């Protein structure tokens, strides 16, 4: 009933443990589950929740056919259940819209949706389940946003949105919200070169996002974001070991303001947490295919031009497929410090199982953990022979 | 917890932004959805909810053949989430009926069914979830009502009724009630010749309806309410853009106190919000069908009768299917105004897709927006052929 | 929060206005709808429910075969919302056994649920969702209730049960509950031969119950029971309008003390409104089977013994098959009187319909009105052929 | 609001009532319920609830084929309604894991799930929906837990897990958390050789488990802790009657500290209520399989190493299955003294019934009365043959 205000740090991370699960694929062969994808997680001061983008199809349903396209009229954001299905008949419809974001302000939640043809695409911005402000396209190519949540300090809650080509340079804007209202905005600065889907977190009064160059970088943007003074600033991140996907083999030396050559015109949405020596970053272990995942320590990746792993963890093996994978925490958890979380897409279907003609995913998440626990891999475990 | 009272103007309308859509005859063909129509909206001072009278079979059930005929045991008024489908499991039956209204006076909410034989109807008002009032049929054949909410002011909430022969002269009822109690009733006056289905709303402490003349006028009638007074007028809106269907097209000079002729014995529930310059116009696109939708502002449409389109909103494209479409607004929204919204019925099955069995619908639903948005078309996106 | 007392008396019922329907049996042939039998309705301080004893399958699953039988160890009471169909997925489980009851005292609700073999059955009470007393089988033959809600005053709430015989005399008892303990119980005195399936209400701290004599009597007996002083008597209606199933044509002269003569050792549960000059009678059409059903207006029945119809309304046509059917009131309504209401459980299958092999029903329900209300018959509405 | 004080003792138990029951495994021949094991009860104080280990598919998906294994991925802690069935949309996921435990201490509830691989497992304790503690293996081989509920007194909850061989000695520890953090741990300590799966409960201020020895012993282990001193000890019941499964014959004159010999390394988790004269134990009646239950009372059992039964009841016959059973209480019902309760699992399909390809159970649970009431049995009831 007052404003969150990002007031801890995070706790040390020696280890991930399991957080949620859902098993969506499996179920749904013979459940009404609806066909989703791009899903992250957020949490309210009461409940942390499950959100995606609806494809408005069940899986099983003929409709399913056809699910591989982005953008459409039938596509919906949908919260659930923490570690239950997309189900017909347990999901809450938050806004229309084939792009979104949502964050909780301490008070109550802020969703963007975004629906439109390409060239001509509008965002609304919904506050306590009401419509309160839109905004319409400025460069006129598909605008869209995170695909994960963003984060509030105060009232002020930062959305980073990308207007243009996705191949070229484009229009990248921060807009600054509070309670529905756009406060100020900017566009892009510093020396990233192409921003596209950013992962965000705060800690200490800072907001930081981990982005997708998509044009040419296999490497990561950052954008720093204050949330009081309201301004920004991007950098990449220096380490070699890069995190792109598809991706050239690790380099020796990285690069910290020029995006790293090697693959053009493609990439997934990831994410990092850059808190010193307690630095981790998530990447696919395929450098062609967004299949496999692994957590890695990589200490001071984002100064560092040099910095090779410490430890790791693997959370998907390279046999199985992944997807797309963001940052969340529990701002209201009880404790010292904030706990790091994050989730991994698992798409199943078109294009790489070409034998089915629908496209969905599960959900696997991950918190930390200060104890060095042991590990397992989390697929989705689904068998696409069954849906033939 | 005290009665809202209609303090505020209407917001200027500058272009329409998506609300609601559920997608229920996609998600039915392979989950348990009811066959419904005439569906409407209607807000709770904490909850928007989408209504619908039911048709008691599910779209795949064997029951769901013959549901194009209107009246039946076995029909009842059902309201679910905003956004999701009329699932057999996520509804709340609000009374018996095959034709209804329903709207919340600030403290609690009224629902009117109605059932009956043709030849001896009666109507039971409900207030707070019980049974209070009941009135019978006065002039003996298909007693009806709105099919679409009513507007209520400190405690008074309006209801226009029709007893009689839908293509010839009627007898039809304003019906003033108070915490389920008749206040008072007038019969119709003023210069409309024919009323059926009401499409209402409210702001600065007047009551206004588009309504539908089945008899002879391919433009609208209206009717203009005091709720503290309890009195009423009637018009026809003068503009010569004709927004009834099926239609003649367009002349270049209207008609405001007479029926424009040219079709006799059909129509279509329709509304529009009717506001001076700001005033906007909803119609289907097809003179002769109920297919494509499209929103226009006619400045001063009401008084002035030449009046001509200045901006338009394509809403459904010519090639879809549409139906019945009204008004609405969330009076408990936070804001300097009311913002105006409408939803539109999407029917499909039979009479136009005879190859089914079955009729039912989806619902799309709009507000307004100061920003001068961009558009795009929306249409139910079934194929009827994945139902054989 | 704290107990209801008996304080009003009965509004005037000059017809019956529809309150709930389910079409359970229609929206069954394809959702998930459970078989059940002996249906009734109940009313909370916020808000009415419907209940059934469920049978522990589906309607369309393999196990529906077989349930014509009535006790097993698969049966339960369950509740759901008022209109809605008894589905897995929207139904509470109140107790486990084969005959129940249940009444709010104003502060909870009371449930008794029965189970066991025919000779070594016990009923345990649930006070507030927890299991409070037990009681054992007294003579040792399928010991029973009411099968419909018991009557609250003041904290004591009366339930009638049977214990013995259905085809000759059995011994019956009255105890007075309060919070879910036995204050005191009586057996059966007056001049009623034979209680079986009780339907109660209360007005004017005094409760009225209409039973089943099953021996032989085709008129009912009637208990007047009295909480306060916790003592009762019974009669039987002395009118020649017959009310049990099946029975012989009705006579010109009725009986005050004696069973009607003319058809033995069979019946079916039934009820009425006794209030003076303001009484009304239900029953089922053929005097041979259950099927059909009306509401009659026979003032005085209960004392005078040469009473005819001075009103009627048909509820079920001839046509269409009944069951059993009991009363209910909303004792936490606003009013100067309560509201007199009734369901009627209407069967489907087996034993009339032999082509299918389960048993099962739908329920609908009324009220009463002052107005003179035009009437429409309710029937269950499937299609058996859809089963096959 | 403040933490649940063991304060009252345990009421006399002259039979047991049934309590609930689901039919699982009959209603998901054709409902959307999810395949489990591992089930047991557990009481808030406003709701007791059904648990159970998830498989992560439909007992009718394809999935459903291979779930007699007892680990792997898919499978988490959920909860539902009692006396509902686990379907995919009514069921509340808890945790993630194929072993678990959970308890409520008066303000909030703890759960505890573990997965791994078999040499790296890891317990994730959760308390107020949150993950707060976690626990890596310690001897590297299936780290597990109870499988039915822990007890608190004044926060602290002791929990009892297994690291090592099931056949041969293993390292036991007990663990006393508060509010999700761990006070202290200590090694097994007694004269109990094995534990395996606790089942406990609490009176005066003390808390009693009956475990499974899986090693050696078909008499059970008993470990006696006191919450407030954080210590414990162990025996074996020193009775002849023996009530693990498989189990020789029944002795003359039994064993108090060490294991009754004659069947080594399988058992099953069972419990029993040891209160001096008022002392029951449960067992299978087969002596090679699980089937038949049965509740025997043998007073003293604990203490007197040749102690007969003095009065029984049937739970189950011995040509139906059951599995696991376990003791809970609701330690919040208004009265002088705990009532016990306990439930049995009825487990269906592989291994015994092999001509499925999947393994299910359903619930079956009773409470203690003081009165002598009759006795009925209680089957699963589903026909293997209807899922061919
Ligand atoms: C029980 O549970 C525990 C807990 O999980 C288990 O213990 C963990 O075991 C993990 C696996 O062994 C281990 O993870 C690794 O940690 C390494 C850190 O070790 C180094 O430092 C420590 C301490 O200083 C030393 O002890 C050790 O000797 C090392 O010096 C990481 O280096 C590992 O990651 C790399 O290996 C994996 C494959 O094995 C790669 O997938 C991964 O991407 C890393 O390697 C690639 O990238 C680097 C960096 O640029 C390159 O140098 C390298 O050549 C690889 O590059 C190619 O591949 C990538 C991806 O395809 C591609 O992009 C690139 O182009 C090249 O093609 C790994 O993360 C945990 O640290 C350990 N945890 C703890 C606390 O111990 C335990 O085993 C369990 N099991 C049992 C049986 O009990
Ligand atoms: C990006 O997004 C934006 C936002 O949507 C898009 O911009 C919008 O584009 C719309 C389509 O062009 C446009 O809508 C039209 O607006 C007209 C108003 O324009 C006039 O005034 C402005 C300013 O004064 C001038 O600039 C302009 O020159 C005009 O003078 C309306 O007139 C249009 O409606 C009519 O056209 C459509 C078909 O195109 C008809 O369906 C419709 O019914 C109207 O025409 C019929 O009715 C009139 C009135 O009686 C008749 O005169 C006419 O002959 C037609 O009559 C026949 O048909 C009807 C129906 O079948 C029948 O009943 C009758 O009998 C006859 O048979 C139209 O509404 C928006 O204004 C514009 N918005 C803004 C802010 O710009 C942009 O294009 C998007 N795209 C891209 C690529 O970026
Ligand atoms: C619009 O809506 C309104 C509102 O519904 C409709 O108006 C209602 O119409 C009803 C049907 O006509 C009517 O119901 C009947 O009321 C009779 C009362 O009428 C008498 O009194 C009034 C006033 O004093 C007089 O005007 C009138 O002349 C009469 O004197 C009841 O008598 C009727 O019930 C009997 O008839 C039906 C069949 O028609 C039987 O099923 C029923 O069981 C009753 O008859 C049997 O039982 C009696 C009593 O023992 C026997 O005497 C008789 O012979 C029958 O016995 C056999 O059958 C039974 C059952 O099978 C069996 O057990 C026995 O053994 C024998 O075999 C009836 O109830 C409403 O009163 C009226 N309401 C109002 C306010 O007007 C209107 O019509 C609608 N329609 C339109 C088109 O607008
Ligand atoms: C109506 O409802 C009421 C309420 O339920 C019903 O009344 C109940 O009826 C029950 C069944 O008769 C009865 O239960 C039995 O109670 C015995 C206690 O009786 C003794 O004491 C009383 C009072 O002192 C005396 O009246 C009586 O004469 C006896 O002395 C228990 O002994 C019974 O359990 C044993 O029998 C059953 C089979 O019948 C076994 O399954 C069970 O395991 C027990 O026997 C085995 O174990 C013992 C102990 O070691 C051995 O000595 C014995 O030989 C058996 O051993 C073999 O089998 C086991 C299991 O397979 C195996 O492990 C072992 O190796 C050996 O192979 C039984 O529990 C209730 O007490 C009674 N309740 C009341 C209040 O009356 C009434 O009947 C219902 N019906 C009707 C029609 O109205
Ligand atoms: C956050 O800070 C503001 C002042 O900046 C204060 O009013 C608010 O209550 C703080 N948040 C919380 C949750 O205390
Ligand atoms: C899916 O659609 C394609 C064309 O878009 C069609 O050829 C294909 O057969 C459809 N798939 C199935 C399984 O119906
Ligand atoms: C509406 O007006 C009445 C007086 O006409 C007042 O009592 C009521 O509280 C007003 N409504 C609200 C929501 O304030
Ligand atoms: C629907 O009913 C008609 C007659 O009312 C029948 O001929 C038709 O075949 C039915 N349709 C289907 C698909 O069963
Ligand atoms: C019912 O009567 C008792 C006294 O007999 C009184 O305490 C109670 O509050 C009355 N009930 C209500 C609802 O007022
Ligand atoms: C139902 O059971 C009977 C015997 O109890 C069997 O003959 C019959 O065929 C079954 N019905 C169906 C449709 O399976
Ligand atoms: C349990 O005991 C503590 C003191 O040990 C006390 O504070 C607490 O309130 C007691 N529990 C309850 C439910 O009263
Ligand atoms: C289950 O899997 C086995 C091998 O694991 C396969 O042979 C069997 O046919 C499957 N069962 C069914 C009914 O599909
Ligand atoms: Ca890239
Ligand atoms: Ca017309
Ligand atoms: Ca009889
Ligand atoms: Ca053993």
């Amino acid at each position: 009933r007052d404003f969150n205000n990002l007031t801890k740090g995070l706790c040390t991370i020696n280890s991930w443990h399991i957080y949620g699960k859902d098993n969506a694929v499996r179920i749904g062969e013979d459940s009404d589950v609806l066909v989703t994808r791009e899903p992250y997680v957020s949490c309210d001061p009461d409940e942390c929740r499950f959100y995606a983008l609806s494809q408005g199809t069940t899986i099983r349903g003929k409709h399913s056919n056809g699910t591989i396209h982005d953008r459409s009229q039938y596509r919906a954001l949908i919260s659930w259940p923490l570690s239950s299905p997309p189900t017909v008949y347990n999901s809450r419809v938050e806004c229309i819209g084939w792009s979104s974001t949502s964050c909780h302000d301490g008070k109550t939640r802020m969703s963007i949706c975004i629906s439109g043809p390409n060239n001509n695409a509008s965002a609304v911005i919904w506050y306590n389940r009401r419509p309160v402000t839109e905004i319409n396209t400025w460069a006129r190519n598909i605008l869209r946003t995170q695909e994960s949540e963003c984060v509030c300090h105060n009232g002020v809650c930062p959305v980073v949105f990308t207007d243009g080509s996705a191949t070229g340079p484009a229009e990248t804007r921060i807009y600054y919200f509070k309670e529905g209202k756009i406060l100020k905005w900017e566009p892009l600065a510093g020396t990233a070169k192409h921003i596209e889907e950013c992962s965000c977190y705060g800690e200490r009064a800072e907001i930081t996002c981990t982005c997708r160059d998509n044009w040419q970088g296999s490497n990561r943007p950052v954008i720093r974001i204050d949330p009081v003074a309201m301004t920004h600033t991007s950098q990449y991140i220096c380490s070699p070991v890069l995190t792109d996907n598809p991706r050239p083999d690790d380099p020796t030396v990285g690069k910290c303001n020029d995006p790293y050559p090697g693959n053009n015109n493609n990439g997934v949405k990831g994410f990092s947490y850059l808190d010193g020596v307690n630095t981790w970053l998530g990447r696919t272990i395929s450098i062609a295919s967004r299949s496999g995942y692994e957590m890695l320590k990589v200490p001071n990746a984002l100064t560092d031009d040099k910095s090779k792993p410490t430890q790791g963890q693997t959370i998907v093996l390279n046999t199985d497929w992944s997807g797309y994978s963001g940052s969340f925490m529990d701002y209201w958890a009880e404790g010292e410090c904030y706990r790091a979380c994050f989730y991994v897409e698992l798409i199943r279907g078109r294009p790489k199982e070409d034998k089915v003609w629908w496209t969905s995913n599960s959900i696997v998440s991950m918190c930390s953990s200060t104890e060095f626990l042991g590990q397992w891999d989390w697929p989705d475990g689904a068998k696409i022979e069954y849906f033939l």
